[PDB]
């Protein structure tokens, strides 16, 4: 295991992820604690990281997220991120567009960012992005929206499958 | 089995992150010109392994040697300046395995936009000094050490190469 920029670079954004995730928790923000037949068991080993919930005596992945370190650009204007098409591909198949979320850390602005597959797939119709060769998504920055669109979603899919039980 | 997100946790990422990128670019400008290998938590210093968050290993043949242990660790209103607790058993383990300069402690500061280090050998000179005092809260102690007396990351970075050469 040697270091790398990137390797780095991802922990950086998963710590700052974990603290968010606690400071919403702490100032009543998500009401509900959250986790680091099996429900979506084919998207086991897909995501750097899955963020789980308590049923009861079991664990329900209710978010699956992917960590960007290292940008397209910043390795040498407007830093631009490539995902992996594989990516949103899985989520589309396993119908979970807008519970799949892409996150990278903006030096600049000093923010977690994120954008989620729904969103990618949306851009790509709307000719504002484009898969191309492993295919990439090429994402500008201005793209990616602050965490609060994260939040809004763990707390709507909470609700839906708190009810679905 | 599974782990709630806490401050503390993300804070050790943060510091986890910074200390490899930091890492990764003395390998880069050629500040550093030999290979290191972490692990977060015959083979020397094995005792040692389960002691501190961090270890850097270099490679020796098919061999792993610990060349440096690294723990990972609002003040300023509440005590005047900036203070940075580290439990006195830390010192005390890097005290006896001898190892007292190779073992670092280490935090980011967050104003500064910096990772700041200090070595247990530091902290015990210090104390005798009178410097910094040991101190109970309630058992287990703890140095409290302020963040003026805690350097910046070249002081890791010369012991990581000279120990490296003391060790080949």
């Amino acid at each position: 295991i040697l270091p790398t920029v990137g390797l780095g670079r991802e922990y950086l954004v998963l710590g700052k992820l974990l603290i968010s995730l606690s400071k919403w928790r702490a100032k009543g923000l998500i009401d509900f604690d959250v986790y680091l037949y099996e429900y979506y068991k084919g998207l086991e080993d897909k995501y750097d990281l899955t963020l789980y919930i308590r049923a009861k005596d079991s664990y329900y992945p209710l978010l699956w997220i992917d960590i960007t370190g290292s940008s397209w650009t910043e390795e040498q204007g407007e830093s631009i991120y490539a995902i992996l098409s594989v990516k949103v591909e899985t989520a589309k198949k396993y119908d979970v567009l807008g519970r799949v979320f892409f996150i990278h850390y903006n030096d600049t602005e000093d923010k977690l960012k994120c954008i989620s597959a729904l969103q990618i797939l949306n851009l790509e119709r709307q000719n504002k992005i484009k898969k191309d060769k492993s295919e990439y998504y090429l994402i500008p920055t201005s793209y990616w929206k602050n965490l609060t669109e994260l939040r809004i979603a763990l707390r709507g899919f909470y609700q839906s499958f708190k009810e679905y039980l």
